[PDB]
């Protein structure tokens, strides 16, 4: 036994994964996925360790830096989520890992908006969001998904 998936790692769909921030202990696991792409949702620069892993493995980094904010005073990062969705929906970028810091809020919102495009009823989207967010589930994240207009992606 030796592979360590990154924090809160899960398969979302064919060619799509979610997690928190990978560190060097996770690189041997991430190698088994044959990633083409990472969608990174934090504003902080990528560490040198991570950049060397991407360069060694031919993985493209897409960064859409969403500022972390806590309830009750939240950002509505609509443009950044939609830019990340545009990349996520292009199969040429697959396999793709979506990650933020812990993979609960920013990652959860992007995945929830994907589920809405996949025609999941809201309660099913929120159940999946809650499974990762656990005691840190935010009503604001779920309201963002409730309000999200799918029009431009149909
Ligand atoms: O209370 P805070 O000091 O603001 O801690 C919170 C932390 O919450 P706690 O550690 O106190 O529980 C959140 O973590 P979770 O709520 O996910 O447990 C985490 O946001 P997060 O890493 O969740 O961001 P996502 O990556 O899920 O968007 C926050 O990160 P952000 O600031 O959103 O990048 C803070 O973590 P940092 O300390 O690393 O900034
Ligand atoms: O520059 P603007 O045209 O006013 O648009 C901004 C801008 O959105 P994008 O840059 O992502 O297009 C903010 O992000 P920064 O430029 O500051 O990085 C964003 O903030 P978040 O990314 O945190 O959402 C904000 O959205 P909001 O104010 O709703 O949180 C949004 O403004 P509209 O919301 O486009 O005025």
């Amino acid at each position: 036994l030796h592979l360590i998936p990154p924090l809160n790692f899960s398969m979302v769909d064919n060619g799509i994964f979610r997690s928190g921030f990978p560190d060097s202990a996770n690189f041997s696991f991430l190698q088994t996925l044959g990633l083409r792409s990472i969608i990174y949702l934090c504003p902080e620069p990528y560490p040198e360790s991570n950049l060397q892993f991407l360069k060694s493995n031919g993985i493209r980094l897409f960064q859409f830096g969403i500022e972390g904010n806590k309830e009750p005073f939240v950002n509505i990062p609509d443009h950044k989520i939609r830019m990340a969705l545009k990349v996520l929906l292009d199969e040429k970028n697959h396999p793709v890992l979506i990650h933020s810091k812990r993979g609960k809020h920013r990652t959860g919102c992007l995945v929830g908006c994907l589920r809405k495009l996949q025609k999941w009823c809201l309660t099913s989207i929120f159940d999946e969001y809650q499974r990762f967010a656990a005691a840190k589930a935010r009503v604001s994240d779920q309201r963002f998904m409730e309000i999200f207009d799918v029009s431009s992606f149909s």
